């Protein structure tokens, strides 16, 4: 039997530096986790021990910290090249800076193949991008070869900025003919590496004949066999076994997000390329693994421009930005309005005749707003200032919620009003009126929402049975501040851009901001 | 006696081409008026006949048409140089593109002195601008000399974009020592040429000892002796005689605006430079005066780039821009919200600790909105498109109104609701609620306005006795659409930027717009 060790990362999301256990900024260095220097140490160790190793990334290196804001993917090429990745699939966030922001910094500088079989280009872009990403690559491993076939979320147009010159095809449709073609080229060991989420990964393992292993991402899925080593709760065993339509057992793996774990799967293959066995587990990259000194010194050299950037003027405010708790946990606050307006601006996606924009609505817990910004520094706003407002290292995510769920959230928002609790909601594209004299759970007396399926945006009453797209902090999507109803009832969730970066980009675009308190939230 | 002919213009406001009688676009060429080609013919005729002539401009050549949008003052230098102006005073609108937009295109290219005695600079700007404008110039006229001493509105910081490196001093304070100095230099014939408005011009004639003549502007004041030749109604005789503190009669002149008239004043001086007599009248530049063929051909050559510019993309809308009458004469319309938001953005002026901005409020009659803009041309918006929405050639002016006056305006807005009349008001920084079941004059049931004297903008009830700054179309300032109360009760009025240009600049700055109907106007 021929044994392959697959090492894999996904959804690293700009966590170049080691992080806290929750993937936010490292504060107590002695307990920090992840980062590329630590990953380098672990990968190097494994490569000393195991003859046949592949190191794969399932996409979404782009977007997540000030590293991506400043270096715009140059950091991803540089540090993935330094760790000698063997292949990467394109993720949705690889399109955040458009096609031009993918071609240059990443496709032109990577020393490893970048893969997606279900993305096609037309017109002059097709010539410009031809060959810079591939449907698959056949890689030599020892005296054998392994085919790696890539895929990217069909939903990428709603979740990034790929432009109107790329088409994202159904994954299974696109993959099958490529996997069949590899068989004709005497390639009997095939890995599907891609970025569509655990549910689609299971469908690909079931339906794409010839796929031996699926290495996925997007959904930040944690899988583990045994007692978990940290706070993440497994969604299933590692690997997750799918029974294929052809009767085979096909392992499906993912490794959470944020570079906290290195996925590690050992596969035994027979001579015909059938999987005989699979076993492994993600490895927690904790402080018991030393950061590689050479990688750490280069990280520290690259950090200098980040530190300089953090104190530069992004734009100006002519108004006090009221992020005080006394305001934002009790009533509409202009900092809340600013952040929700930035959230909706970040989620403007491709023009379509059925909606002016796919999403119009935003909620933001007042407990997520942790500082005001004074306008009396010549109006200046810096990244440092925004990091005090939004200190938790989160994302502004896209969810689908029934109106009933959103009514429950707004009831929760005021269920114990008056104690300066974090659940009070700031909003955009929503007009709410409370009557605090009513019983808890029955305090929402008006709730109107901005249409999407309309050429002129206007407010209509919320419909309990209708599904709404909402932009909200990942903390709330995950049921933080008691919003268990959002976690338990949401119909779709896709992780969005870094919180600070969403606001910084909006401020830079607007140049001079002056958010008002305007009646989005009223009391009767 | 030594006789001087003073020819003067003021507040030409980018009317390079001949115009309709109301200073809008020329449609029936055979009845059009003004324009620089026609002015050239008249000035040339007078200079053939009169030995001692000065041609003076009292400021505000900048701002008013697509000529200024495209050429940014290069057109003013070129065509004022072609008409051989002898001197110009700086107006407030000469600061619309900041100091840099005055230095280059106008101060560096004019072949005549540009004057203001009451503007001082500090820091490195003082070195950069030194000598490029002057407090006064002594000009040879025949065998005599005439001193021309300039001045500019003290209010210019509120009415343009001069920046924080220029100080506008009290006019009379600044002028007196310069006029005294000219006396010491044996200059006994002194013209004060400046841009502060008729009321200040009368104070300068009264109080500045040694001033022989005041040539003013800013207030678009029409003065005439006898039957007026067109539709403008005189504010007084031409010249307006002020009795000075020293006992002299001092003529004050102005010549309306828009290049429709050439001011013409004949002065007789004795040997000591005392005015013995003054008489004249503005000359209507109507179609009985031919356009100079050479100037007209150069105007037609320069028009080519204007025509090309008019169809270029300014920005994009992802929403239908609903400027239909069926919407904007009956209810809040998103085109109205867009235009009022552009009006407030245009009037963001220098940061101060007593207000986030000096003005927060906007009204716009629905009768002034004359087209929608469809978003289905790839979202494109062009200047041509905006000219269909705003076809009348107006300005968005700054006024001061008691709250009582504004309540009367909002009552007027709905006094005969339901007939698709033009008086219905679109708004910004104002939230109004009507109850149409109430009697006409008593239909406004809530009227809240955005604070200015506040660090966080928020809405408070309108106060009947408080004075509010409001941005509104000059049509309304002049009592159009039945708003006689605005005309009769306003406390201050300053003419603002070209309507189309205000919206085009906002669209360009924003790049992608998506104005909503959001509850600024409600019915109960
Ligand atoms: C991404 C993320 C977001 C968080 N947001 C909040 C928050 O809004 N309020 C809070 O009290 N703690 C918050 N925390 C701290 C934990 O509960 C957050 C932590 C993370 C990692
Ligand atoms: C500057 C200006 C603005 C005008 N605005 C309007 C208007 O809002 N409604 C109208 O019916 N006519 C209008 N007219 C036509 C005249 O009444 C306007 C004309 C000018 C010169
Ligand atoms: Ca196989
Ligand atoms: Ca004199
Ligand atoms: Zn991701
Ligand atoms: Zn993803
Ligand atoms: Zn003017
Ligand atoms: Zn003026």
């Amino acid at each position: 039997p021929w044994e392959l060790t697959i090492l894999h990362t996904n959804d690293v999301h700009s966590r170049l530096e080691q992080t806290s256990e929750d993937s936010s900024k490292c504060v107590d260095a002695s307990r920090c986790m992840g980062g590329v220097a630590r990953l380098f140490t672990k990968v190097q160790q494994i490569r000393r021990a195991e003859p046949n190793v592949l190191l794969l990334d399932a996409g979404d290196q782009y977007q997540g910290t000030i590293w991506f804001t400043v270096y715009k993917g140059a950091e991803v090429a540089h540090f993935m090249n330094a760790l000698r990745y063997d292949a990467m699939a394109l993720g949705n966030h690889e399109f955040d800076n458009g096609v031009e922001g993918l071609i240059e910094p990443l496709l032109k500088e990577a020393k490893f193949p970048i893969l997606s079989a279900n993305i096609s280009a037309s017109g002059p872009l097709a010539s410009q991008i031809s060959g810079l990403y591939l449907p698959y690559k056949v890689l030599p491993v020892g005296d054998e070869v392994v085919g790696i076939v890539g895929y990217t979320s069909k939903e990428t147009p709603f979740l990034s900025n790929p432009g109107t010159n790329l088409v994202f095809e159904d994954e299974i449709t696109a993959l099958q003919p490529e996997v069949d073609k590899l068989k004709t080229l005497n390639v009997n060991k095939i890995i599907a590496l891609g970025h569509s989420g655990f549910e689609m990964d299971k469908l690909i393992a079931q339906k794409v004949r010839g796929v031996d292993v699926v290495v996925g991402g997007h959904s930040n899925t944690f899988l583990y066999t045994g007692n978990p080593p940290s706070k993440e709760v497994p969604a299933g065993k590692y690997p997750f076994i799918v029974t294929s339509d052809d009767g085979r057992k096909v392992p499906v793996v993912q490794a959470y997000a944020f570079g906290k774990y290195l996925g590690y799967l050992k596969i035994e293959f027979d001579e015909r390329g059938n999987v005989i066995s699979s076993h492994g587990n993600p490895i927690l990259l904790d402080s018991s693994i030393p950061e590689d000194p050479s990688i750490k010194a280069d990280i520290n050299k690259w950090r200098i421009k980040l530190d300089d950037y953090s104190t530069q003027e992004l734009g100006k405010t002519i108004v006090y930005l009221d992020g005080s708790s006394q305001s934002c946990r009790f009533r509409e606050c202009n900092m809340g309005n600013l952040i929700c307006d930035a959230m909706i601006n970040n989620n403007l996606r491709h023009a379509d005749e059925m909606f002016w924009n796919h999403v119009s609505m935003c909620i933001l817990n007042g407990g997520g707003i942790r500082s005001p910004i004074d306008e009396r520094n010549d109006g200046t706003i810096t990244w440092e200032n925004l990091a005090a407002v939004l200190p938790f290292g989160g994302t502004f995510d896209l969810v689908q919620l029934k109106g009933s769920t959103l009514k429950k959230a707004f009831e929760h928002s005021v269920h114990r009003y008056g104690q300066s609790t974090g659940e009070f909601l700031q909003v955009g594209g929503i007009h709410v009126v409370y009557d605090l004299s009513r019983k808890p759970g029955d305090r929402v007396v008006k709730l109107d929402v901005l249409c999407t399926s309309c050429r002129v945006p206007s407010y209509d009453p919320l419909k309990m049975d209708e599904v709404y797209k909402v932009i909200l902090p990942n903390f709330l999507a995950n049921g933080g501040d008691g919003f268990q109803m959002i976690k338990d009832e949401l119909l779709r969730h896709d992780s969005g851009d870094q919180d600070i970066n969403v606001v910084s980009t909006y401020i830079s675009k607007m140049k001079v901001i002056y958010p008002a308190v305007e009646g989005r939230i009223k009391f009767s």
